[PDB]
């Protein structure tokens, strides 16, 4: 039948079909291309997207998120230990392995994360199915290069749960070198810059006559848009603290309402140099109204920018290259549209300007797309 390409992001995942030689990459039910990885159990119903992250708020202990950070992992692993210190929802040792306990209709119950991510991937296979009005039973879906036997066995189990056969699991910076069309003949080496909403991950791949190699792979599992919306919520935060005695923090409602502005700002700083944001009654009878211009987003954010040149730094000499040796640039994720983020890369490279796409959160889902065209030929 049918195969089609998902990426199973850490914050997103994003699903394309291969059809009459075009990737369609494919909106869910609200419209949107990407589709937040959360899933919610609130109430006796199960939501999964964006209704799932819309009960963040109000259920925090019940809205599962982030499950790709404990998928095939250990839960004495250090990077497990700081995932629980940081996220709301309980996880549990099941035998050595982090599982995720929620309530539904009051019961204790306990999901591997493959479960989990399961449920996300059944939310894909529905998409391509609605679209392509046929049974979808296989996939190309993506991981991180970095990711080890364990955690790639356990993706694939997620298919298997889903219904979905994974023919092939390829990495993240392959599917976005497919989605770009990076030529394939003699041998290229690309730096695959891949900021998304939550992590950042860079990686060394070498094409060599159609062979990919991921030759080194760093990054920061906890910077990523997510944490320069942080910066301005933080900043915000505290001058409408300073003008009107209200610290918004007190009122959950009134952070998500401002989170969702801020990260509207922010990706409005992209194209403007200033733009207001605004909420009518943030808490009753207080109207938040504030103008943020590129200069003071890039100045709370600057320190978090410079931050991923650390990886690129870690990569380069993990392959023992030279910036020179780099042939280009890849962007990935919706993060590298930010213009400071290009402008420290292009500076990295003593001048060099990155390769970019046009929307490259839905790269690597492309990139899927077209492997599991290549896999039907
Ligand atoms: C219109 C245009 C640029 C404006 N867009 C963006 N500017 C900055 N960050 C962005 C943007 N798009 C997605 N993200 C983030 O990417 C992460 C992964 O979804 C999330 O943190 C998003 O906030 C120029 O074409």
């Amino acid at each position: 039948g049918p195969v089609i390409g998902i990426d199973l992001g850490t914050t997103y995942s994003c699903v394309g079909v291969f059809k009459n030689g075009r990737v369609e990459i494919l909106n869910n039910e609200l419209g949107n291309r990407i589709t937040p990885s959360y899933v919610s159990f609130v109430d006796g119903e199960r939501k999964v997207g964006e209704a799932a992250k819309l009960e963040a708020t109000l259920h925090p202990t019940q809205t599962v998120f982030d499950v790709k950070r404990l998928i095939g992992r250990k839960f004495d692993d250090q990077e497990v230990v700081k995932d629980r210190s940081l996220l709301p929802y309980e996880i549990v040792n099941n035998q050595g392995k982090p599982n995720i306990k929620v309530q539904i209709k009051d019961k204790d119950t306990t999901f591997a994360p493959e479960q989990i991510s399961a449920m996300v991937l059944e939310k894909m296979k529905e998409i391509a199915q609605s679209f392509l009005g046929k049974p979808v039973k296989n996939a190309v879906v993506t991981v991180p290069a970095y990711f080890n036997d364990a955690q790639r066995q356990a993706t694939k189990d997620a298919g298997t749960i889903a219904g979905l056969n994974i023919v092939r699991i390829i990495n993240e910076p392959t599917a976005a070198a497919l989605a770009y069309g990076l030529d394939k003949k003699e041998e290229t080496s690309i730096l695959v810059y891949d900021l998304g909403g939550g992590t950042f991950d860079v990686s060394i791949l070498v094409i060599d006559n159609g062979v990919f190699e991921v030759y080194a792979t760093a990054g920061n599992t906890h910077l990523g848009g997510e944490d320069f919306d942080q910066r301005v919520m933080d900043y915000f935060i505290k001058m409408f603290k300073k003008k009107n005695n209200i610290d918004l923090r007190t009122d959950k409602r009134a952070i998500q309402k401002l989170r969702k502005e801020v990260e509207i700002a922010k990706r409005n700083l992209s194209v403007v140099h200033s733009t207001q944001i605004e909420i009518e009654d943030i808490v009753e009878g207080h109207n938040f109204s504030e103008t943020l211009t590129r200069a003071k987003f890039e100045e709370l954010n600057d320190d978090l920018f410079r931050e991923t040149l650390e990886p690129v730094k870690k990569v380069l000499d993990d392959a023992k290259y030279e910036k020179s040796k780099i042939d280009e640039i890849v962007l990935v994720g919706g993060s590298t549209r930010i213009p400071k983020i290009q402008q420290i890369i292009k500076e990295f490279f003593n001048g060099k300007e990155p390769n970019r796409g046009i929307n490259p959160d839905e790269a690597v889902a492309y990139g899927a797309a077209i492997q599991a065209g290549i896999i039907l030929g």
